[PDB]
């Protein structure tokens, strides 16, 4: 039921866009290994943790901590999630803006054939433009603010009820097609033959733990909100697995679509954020009716991004209504404008503001992404796990998580109580050296 809504949030640009350029510049299979290891040992338990919290509390993220734990400082994760909601959405609307621009050019037929400067140069010229991405960012943000304020979200999960299975099938089709382009052995080995020297590098673990929290909509309390509006019929840990498995499925299939085509096109896997925006247009170009494939793919991906951005904007909006007694439309608009303003310099980091560094060695886009995804999400996720692991009580924890008198229940508690917090902790200390 409402578990589909959680998948609507989980599956988005993190599965196709982010997963690609993070996996690419981090070795590939070695990264993927750690990534898959984190979803299992850290991801799924914490996803189940957020479901458990919301379902008992029957409230929003930050409100859940106060109801379950009045006055206790456990709510610092919820507050940290609010800040992450601002940061992540700020640049998320920028990448989603890129999708709408690419959608437009397939509608006008400008991307049907390769431009004079090539698809790479086309994307370069677009993001180097100071004001052209800003329009499409605003256009996407306005649509997000619109849906959140009006509260019309059944336009959204009737969408991910049809459009998301369509996205999955399309990706499966494109993944198979990409393997025929002549870079299959190079692509699969990159993705599934681990380089053990990369496991020497602590930064790989931090990138994997970041992608894990990002792709699962985890660490900021977005899933806590979904869990509150889940009836008690529903076995939560099956939901947590199904959510994690489906999202993992979307990402891995996307990798099989991208990287074989990357080596086929003779591109670098460490290309950057615009990797997919260079590969896909040429794949579609190799297809005779590829413009139609292109139009369909960016309509579907845009839908997935929209349903994820609504999920993102909801976290600060729901908070500001609980704390400052704002109306839904007021909160959505005000925060919407602020977040969009916050996204402008981030979008300019691909152009005239490329020289600016905030985090040492990282531009504005990478800095915001770092602070939100590599710091806030796993730190907040740690606190959430610690909350159930130590702050809760096993009897209540297992009761809500539908894992009473089970071996999985003890295994789940063990994850949240030690294995997950220590793993995130170890990654932190090793990375910050
Ligand atoms: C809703 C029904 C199923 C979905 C659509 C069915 C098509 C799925 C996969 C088709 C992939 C075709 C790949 C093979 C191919 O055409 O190779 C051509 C070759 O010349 C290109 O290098
Ligand atoms: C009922 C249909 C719904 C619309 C869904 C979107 C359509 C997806 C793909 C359109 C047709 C693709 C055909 C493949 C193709 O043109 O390959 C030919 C070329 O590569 C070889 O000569
Ligand atoms: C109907 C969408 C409204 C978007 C405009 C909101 C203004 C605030 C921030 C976005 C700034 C971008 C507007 C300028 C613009 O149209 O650029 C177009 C391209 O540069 C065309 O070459
Ligand atoms: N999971 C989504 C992005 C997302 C939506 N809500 C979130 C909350 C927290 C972290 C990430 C998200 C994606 O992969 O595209
Ligand atoms: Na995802
Ligand atoms: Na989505």
């Amino acid at each position: 039921g409402f578990i589909l809504a959680a998948m609507g949030s989980a599956v988005g640009l993190g599965n196709i866009w982010r997963f690609s350029y993070v996996t690419g510049e981090n070795g590939g299979a070695a990264f993927l290994l750690v990534y898959l290891g984190f979803i299992a040992l850290i991801g799924i338990p914490i996803v189940l943790a957020e479901f458990t919290i919301g379902r008992r509390a029957q409230s929003d993220a930050v409100g859940s901590f106060e109801k379950l734990a009045p006055g206790k400082p456990w709510k610092v994760a919820g507050l940290m999630g609010v800040a992450a909601g601002f940061l992540i959405l700020s640049f998320y609307g920028v990448i989603a803006g890129w999708i709408l621009f690419y959608l437009f050019n397939y509608i006008t037929g400008q991307l049907w054939s390769a431009p004079a400067e090539g698809f790479g140069g086309f994307f370069e010229g677009f993001i180097a433009n100071p004001t052209l991405p800003l329009f499409w960012q605003a256009l996407f943000m306005i649509a997000t603010i619109w849906i959140v304020a009006i509260g019309v979200k059944k336009g959204i999960e009737r969408s991910n009820k049809i459009l998301m299975p369509l996205l999955g099938v399309l990706l499966i089709a494109l993944a198979i097609y990409s393997l025929t382009l002549g870079g299959a052995k190079e692509g699969l080995a990159f993705l599934f033959s681990p380089d053990w020297s990369a496991l020497k590098d602590p930064g790989v673990y931090l990138a994997a733990i970041s992608q894990a929290f990002f792709t699962l909509s985890l660490g900021m309390g977005a899933l806590i909100t979904y869990g509150s509006y889940v009836s008690k019929d529903s076995r939560l840990p099956g939901a947590a697995v199904s959510v994690a498995g489906l999202d993992t499925a979307f990402a891995i299939i996307a990798g099989i679509m991208i990287f074989p085509a990357v080596f086929a096109l003779g591109l670098s896997p460490s290309g950057g954020p615009g990797l997919v925006f260079v590969v896909l247009p040429d794949i579609f170009d190799s297809i005779r009716l590829g413009p139609i494939v292109g139009i369909a793919f960016f309509i579907l991906l845009g839908a997935a991004a929209l349903s994820s951005a609504v999920s993102l904007l909801e976290v600060p909006v729901a908070y500001f209504m609980r704390k400052f007694d704002w109306s839904r439309k007021q909160a959505a608009i005000t925060l919407g404008v602020i977040i969009t303003l916050l996204g402008i310099p981030s979008s300019l980091s691909f152009g005239v503001l490329g020289e600016v560094t905030i985090i040492p060695g990282l531009n504005i886009f990478d800095s915001v992404d770092f602070i939100a995804s590599s710091v806030f999400l796993p730190l907040g996720g740690m606190i959430i796990a610690l909350f159930i692991g130590w702050g809760w009580k096993t009897s209540d924890a297992l009761a809500e998580s539908d894992l009473t008198d089970s071996v999985w229940g003890k295994l789940w508690i063990l994850s949240l109580r030690f294995i997950a917090p220590i793993a995130i902790l170890i990654v932190f200390l090793s990375a910050f050296q």
